[PDB]
């Protein structure tokens, strides 16, 4: 080991990926840029989470102006808003975590390697870097690449769920809409959002639409699934968590307790992890926390027949996602 | 000139009340409730946290058992049974039954016995004549005295479901409806017997439900009985909910073909009971809306010309409460 | 004879101030200023809104790139990022409303004269721009005054009150708490907040507690009472709508009987339209559209004693404000 | 040896006091009372919580019907309405936790002892039965006394609180207000709520008033207090964690230096573990988990001068007061 990496972005996903990766064994960061938040202020953002409970593992403390130290374990802070400038390799961060949602172009995230990092890991979709879900086609990474996107929290819940049936009974067509918390880009109070004017409404008062490529995506990491899904999402007051809500023709018919006992089966061989399977009343706060990608949720979906059917499956898009953030820094670590 | 009475003063119940209070041809002169006294009434009648203030008109009272809407009397029972409440004495023809608790048609019907002629059951009946108005209301013969008005879910989803049908043929459908909290939710983790999730801290979580408005459907419009069901996620909103409709159609269609044949049946027949907007609009444009499904044109996608997924927003307390007093109207016509 | 004003900011404030000018007999709003929202997505946002519902007192629509037709009426549309840019006599605007919250320096709001406007009213604390408060010194206003501003919603709140309490029995000392409704200053999600740390927390997940120098503010407005009174605030999730809770020690001995008829009585009086009185079991929402500055809750109030009360007024932090910027512009129009 | 209890209304705090009791080295909980949740039930509504996370401490079975086996330790189920028909003793509770919230009075909850319980210990304040605080007045429990109670959790927050301020500097007057999370008794829509007429009003979408003796009950654990402190409530959006916010006069002279000096030494001292101190940006959910009945929020507070203050003061109205029955039950016990 230790595989060295530092962190582009210190917000939801950014510091959740640094307590997965402070926490692991084989993991260890090295730095973290945002010209946002200062040393001082970047122990204060990363003990307390509203969401996820106050930080509890080490002691958090500043060295100086620019180095945290976790224990004591030392990380560099940077405060620099040019990717290009971003020194990453004076404090030996070999791969960097892209987590800005400002630099998801291959070009723009690319801008990490002038100051010497290695890969680069964008924590979103990317419109010309490859992206990889794990469990469905990571495998396909090759180490001549150097910037990838994890593809998008939405997609790593849909895209295992997907896989499994396809891989049992055979996908036809496919609608998926997913309920999701709100996010970042969203408004307290109606605001502007010139991009996504449903967007800019009050986020905690709505249920607020919006378009999604996520479901699409799905036909990019399983290609024989290519313009056989699409949907759209539901923003809805809640702080974290969301689900995925598929609605599948397949192919060969299969009763509700047949696809029930695949994704039973699937949870506990080969995609042990990232898909969980879970038969109770469970709500949305029972899944905080959650490491896996899509939890399969057997008692909400329903058949209405046995080749139509809806599919439900749960997934905490800032946990579950940072986790397979850091697995796929550990599959790209292990290549070759 | 028709007289109604309303059993159980609640979300319902009062949005009902207003509904007729404001109409010029209908008459609310009776109101009863067991665990709303007179004085009391007319604090929850007057504020509301999501329809406003009431300013039509003054609000008092006369005595304990008379409240006055600016110059109408409205009598006010306390009564436990439906059995027991003289309607008649009130002379009102046509009770809302919006408890909850008296679906059943043998239960609604105790209403008869104080006299009342009719009885409209504001929520789905096991047992009672299934009408959602712009879908099967014609279907009413004046021999039927107590009927259903199905539920807040089936009115939006019933109406879209049937221009669909009808111009594309839907072979099979699953809906899902996102929908605002209720009355039977809880504040906090609490006992919930017959539904676990919604016992459930409800603006805190995303909790799924089991939903018959999808099946229901087939009561009201034959040639869809068992091609539709679904289910639905209770969400931290106080009112307003939307559907969302998955469906696979005979004949090729492409989304814009769709659209045009939802606007138009928004601007004939079924004008007043669908809407069809194609602007960026959330939850709250839609607080107040009467209209029974809002057709959201750009919320919605297809993945192809045979298969696609609709969106239909819906106040669920205004929009009902309006169809529950268009129901009586056509009633009333009915000879 | 209308008096012809401008915005600039089209916000929360700006948007209200708006409705309130188009729908009143003596103002009339001749254009708008606000890099952020193009001429058509104005249209959008100023026609829905989460929490004072549609507008439907006019038609609404575009004339042109640059014009907008409010019933008929013409309203100029700029899109200018700094403010001594802006031809507001071009579109003949007397009065600006300064509502971007950028701009409550002084020096920074006279900017607007450059383009030929003539008065500028802040909506919001200044520094160094004298602040008026309808009700309470407002009539201190003098006509060579260009530049002034109308306070805080929270001051416009806390004043009227204070000012009767203190006229009738004299307010010794006098400590406010403000349970406030979130505002676009915070965040959806744990967010970068360097000037307000606690302000960057979750917004409609957390109580959040807030310094204020609102009821400082009221020694500006009302020299007796400089030095005799201040508080803090606490961020709670709720939309709009805000609540004063006063606890103050008073020279002369009153029952609450005494202390509630003399709000009553300045309500029915010299106060009215100011101050409103209330003897209702009322909640938040029931004051959403209440155009008062400061609605007394007389139920919601205790006293420990005749000289030491617990005093609460609500206030649509949003509409009530509004309404005041255009009763202050109105003042100003009536000096000399 | 282990002091056996059993627990009366299965709720927020009858569950919450049940963990504690669970992860306790000396208190055995043996015996539940819920008639309305049935042994299966139990333990869905047991094992996970929307506020506390999934009880991951030891397992749940079922063994049969009227038994429930956490972590290979048997707890007893009753369905029973009526108090007077518990046998308590046939299960060993010495020690009945009265939380239903409506058998409050002394002899209502005195019912428990016909079934064989030895002390009543109700978890809200009682019109009659003896209160106590546990670090305030919980030495003047005499073994005379068969039912008690433990006061609120908001009398928890402020009475230690009072009594190191009082001890200090002397409290001549004071007036109290808590922002209150949302709690069982309140409605998720506008609903029926006949004794409390605001309380019935849309919980998540209104700051609602309420009354509260909570204040004027300081008096009844802290004598010299008594007739010196009342004040009133806020109920606001939130699923858990409350605060009080007290404006008070006192009679020797201190910076606020130095009473944020008096807190934290009675935070390091006496009063460790009741009372707490913090000097960071906290929020709400950053209380979440806290055990102690009053924590300190030095940086939130506010004086006007040296001798009239604000202190604000942070608790988890469940977890707090859940722990403190246990500490009730302990310091009982440890005085038989
Ligand atoms: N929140 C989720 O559920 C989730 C799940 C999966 C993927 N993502 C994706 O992860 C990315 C970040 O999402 P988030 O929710 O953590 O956002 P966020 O807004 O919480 O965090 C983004 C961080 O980037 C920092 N930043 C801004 N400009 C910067 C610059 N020039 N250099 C360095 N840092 C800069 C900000 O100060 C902020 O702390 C997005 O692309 C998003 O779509 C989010
Ligand atoms: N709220 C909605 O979105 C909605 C929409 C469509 C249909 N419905 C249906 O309407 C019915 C009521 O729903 P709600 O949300 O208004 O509920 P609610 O709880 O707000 O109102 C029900 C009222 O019934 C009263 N009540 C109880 N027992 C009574 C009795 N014996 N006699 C007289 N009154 C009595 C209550 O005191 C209460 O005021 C239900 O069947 C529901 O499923 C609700
Ligand atoms: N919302 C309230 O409760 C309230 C009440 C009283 C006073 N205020 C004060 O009013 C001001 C605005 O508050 P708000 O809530 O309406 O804020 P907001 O964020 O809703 O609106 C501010 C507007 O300013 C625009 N803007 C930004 N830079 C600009 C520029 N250079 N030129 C022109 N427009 C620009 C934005 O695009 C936005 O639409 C603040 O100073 C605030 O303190 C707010
Ligand atoms: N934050 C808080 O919620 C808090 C803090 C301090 C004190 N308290 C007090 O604790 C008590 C309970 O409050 P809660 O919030 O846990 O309430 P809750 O409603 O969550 O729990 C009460 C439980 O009592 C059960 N119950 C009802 N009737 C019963 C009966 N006859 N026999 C046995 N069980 C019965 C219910 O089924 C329910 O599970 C109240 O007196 C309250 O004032 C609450």
């Amino acid at each position: 080991g230790k595989i060295k990496i530092g962190i582009n972005g210190f917000g939801r996903i950014g510091r959740l990926v640094a307590r997965v990766a402070l926490q692991s064994e084989d993991v260890e960061l090295v730095a973290v840029n945002d010209p946002f938040i200062t040393t001082d202020y970047m122990t204060y953002m990363f003990k307390y989470d509203t969401v996820h409970g106050q930080w509890k593992h080490s002691d958090i403390k500043i060295k100086d102006s620019k180095t945290l130290l976790l224990g004591e374990k030392p990380v560099t802070v940077f405060g620099i808003r040019n990717p290009d400038e971003i020194p990453w390799a004076e404090a030996g961060a070999e791969y960097v975590v892209e987590s800005t949602g400002v630099f998801t172009d291959k070009e723009k995230a690319a801008a990490h390697l002038k100051g010497g990092a290695k890969k680069v890991v964008i924590s979103a979709p990317s419109k010309d870097a490859p992206m990889f879900v794990c469990g469905v086609n990571e495998d396909k990474y090759t180490s001549d690449i150097d910037i990838v996107s994890n593809a998008s929290c939405t997609t790593n819940c849909l895209a295992p769920l997907a896989k499994v049936i396809h891989d049992n009974f055979g996908i036809i067509e496919g609608l998926m809409t997913t309920v999701h918390a709100i996010t970042a880009t969203q408004k307290t109070v109606d605001g502007p959002s010139s991009k996504d004017w449903r967007g800019g409404r009050a986020a905690s008062f709505n249920i607020i639409p919006s378009s999604t490529g996520a479901a699409k995506a799905v036909g990019k990491v399983l290609p024989d699934l290519n313009g056989k899904l699409t949907g759209m999402s539901f923003r809805v007051p809640t702080v974290d968590v969301s689900v995925v809500d598929l609605t599948v023709r397949i192919e060969k018919a299969a009763s509700y307790d047949a696809i029930k006992s695949a994704i039973k089966s699937a949870s506990e061989g080969k995609l042990k992890g990232i898909i969980g399977y879970v038969e109770e009343d469970l709500v949305s706060t029972d899944f905080v926390g959650d490491s896996r990608s899509s939890i399969f949720d057997a008692k909400a979906g329903i058949a209405l027949n046995d080749n139509f059917v809806k599919l439900v499956a749960w997934y905490d898009n800032e946990w579950g996602y940072s986790n397979r953030v850091i697995d796929l820094i550990r599959h790209m670590a292990k290549t070759q």
